[PDB]
């Protein structure tokens, strides 16, 4: 079947007959060329000490290691061109990083399917006779506006609802997560790490795909059924194609709206995680409670492709506000505004195992515990001479990670003070085996002195007021809290 000359025709059907044997003949490792192992940097850590205005905040630094595996790689451009339902990409970290390089060389017609609620099978199927950015959503979009009347409209169309939330503690562990571009939308969500090492703030970073429908591409038969016969083996070399550096076809991509969001809040209170889950199922649980205390001291920054002129509004809408509306917005699918790509996955071109890409990293994770700052009050308004005797320490984190209580005491411990004596003492959240002795002078010689308040250990109350009073004999006392 060879030609007289020994050279194989391009343009003819044995040049893509050489294309699909030289595409078949390729061994590589699916798993090791789709795998990124980030920092792992893993080690010791200390017991840390902070003072923040209002509260002391104990600072767990604890060990852990985040470790995905999926076929699924998220959209975060808006009008990528290289994205397109038949799209040759090269198994690189080009590819890795969602940044893949294309290979635009002469392409066969293929045929797509949309799964439309609504769409009578045969009027499903799509053939594009030179697949391109510009010709595949060129035809669905034709398709699309045409399925607006016959049914769009006349219908609440639902967009499948995905949801994903995590706690940021690092960019790196973000990325495993979320995508390895995420940095991108990542610096855009104004993601303060910084605060979250120190233990003043608490960022999670939750994801909302909205999805309107999806185009995909069967298994292609042969490997060369994707070229035209005008595409050569040579051709394929010149741009670097082996099987070091195989290639994969995207087949399949969904269209709709996304969401990124990140809910940062001050209240360093553990129980969060149910504070942010409930207001995002909409749900009201009125003031004055524990999550209506931690909503209030939420800002959230929102970034949204998706459903509109085909950019990303990065709003920061303020408070727990608009978020309600941010997950309403475009629910249903309408087929005014065909919403773009959100979401793509990709299978080998040699045998059609769809590609799925390890991604893991060792990230620092930040636990807290926090001691609010408190008020001690004292107020003598009785007939005798008093003595206080106020005690307490400072619980501090030396340089090696461990506890240091530096013991104080009151100024004015031991003097006698006389009605009408006042004073407030603040002590700060990082304060133990607070000890308060309030003694009277009787006058009485077989009694000179008479304790009238001992409490060791008084819990760090945010306001407590001890107040004396009455006469020698008969001292009274309170010992009034508040929160």
């Amino acid at each position: 079947h060879h030609h007289s000359s020994g050279l194989v025709p391009r343009g003819s059907h044995m040049a893509n007959k050489a294309v699909n044997d030289f595409i078949l003949a390729m061994n590589y490792d699916k798993k090791k060329l789709l795998t990124h192992q980030g920092e792992s940097i893993e080690n010791r850590f200390i017991k840390e000490g902070n003072q923040l205005p209002d509260e002391f905040v104990v600072i767990e630094r604890k060990k852990r290691s985040l470790s995905t595996n999926t076929s699924d790689i998220s959209v975060t451009a808006t009008n990528d061109s290289r994205l397109y339902p038949g799209a040759l990409l090269v198994v690189d970290e080009t590819l890795l990083e969602n940044n893949p390089t294309l290979l635009a060389v002469d392409r066969a017609p293929m045929t797509y399917s949309i799964d439309l609620p609504g769409l009578a099978s045969s009027d499903s199927f799509l053939q594009v006779e030179d697949p391109s950015n510009s010709s595949v959503r060129g035809a669905v979009n034709d398709l699309l506006a045409k399925w607006h009347q016959d049914y769009g409209q006349v219908n609440n169309v639902p967009a499948r609802m995905q949801y994903e939330k995590i706690t940021a503690h690092s960019m790196e562990q973000l990325k495993v997560k979320f995508g390895s571009d995420f940095e991108k939308t990542g610096n855009s969500l104004d993601i303060d790490f910084n605060s979250v090492h120190s233990g003043e703030k608490q960022i999670q970073i939750v994801n909302f795909k909205q999805i309107y429908y999806t185009v995909s591409v069967d298994a292609v038969k042969n490997p060369g059924d994707v070229f035209q016969d005008t595409v050569t083996v040579e051709d394929l070399k010149q741009r670097g194609i082996s099987a070091e550096r195989p290639l994969v076809y995207i087949s399949s991509v969904a269209y709709g709206r996304q969401v990124y969001l990140k809910l940062e809040t001050t209240s360093k209170s553990d129980e969060v995680e149910a504070a942010f889950e409930a207001l995002i199922k909409g749900v009201k649980v009125a003031p004055q409670t524990e999550w209506k205390q931690i909503l209030d001291n939420t800002e959230v920054k929102a970034v949204i492709l998706g459903g509109d002129p085909s950019s990303g509004a990065r709003v920061v809408t303020g408070k727990v506000d608009m978020v309600e509306d941010l997950i309403q917005e475009g629910s249903r699918f309408t087929a005014d505004h065909p919403g773009l790509p959100i979401s793509y996955t990709t299978s080998f071109l040699r045998d059609n195992v769809v590609a799925t890409f390890q991604n893991s990293t060792d990230y620092v994770e930040t636990k807290v515990t926090a001691y609010r700052n408190g008020d001690l009050l004292l107020d003598h308004s009785g007939a005798y001479v008093a003595q206080y005797y106020i005690t307490w320490n400072e619980l501090s984190y030396d340089h090696q990670g461990k506890e240091v209580l530096t013991p104080k005491a009151w100024d004015r411990n031991g003097q006698d003070l006389t009605a009408h004596f006042t004073t407030s003492i603040p002590l700060k959240g990082n304060v133990r085996n607070l000890s308060v002795k309030i003694r009277e002078c009787t006058g009485l010689a077989w009694e000179w002195w008479r304790t009238v308040y001992e409490k060791t250990d008084l819990p760090l109350v945010r306001k407590r007021t001890i107040s004396i009073w009455g006469t020698t004999l008969y001292p009274q006392v309170e010992d009034k809290v508040e929160n």
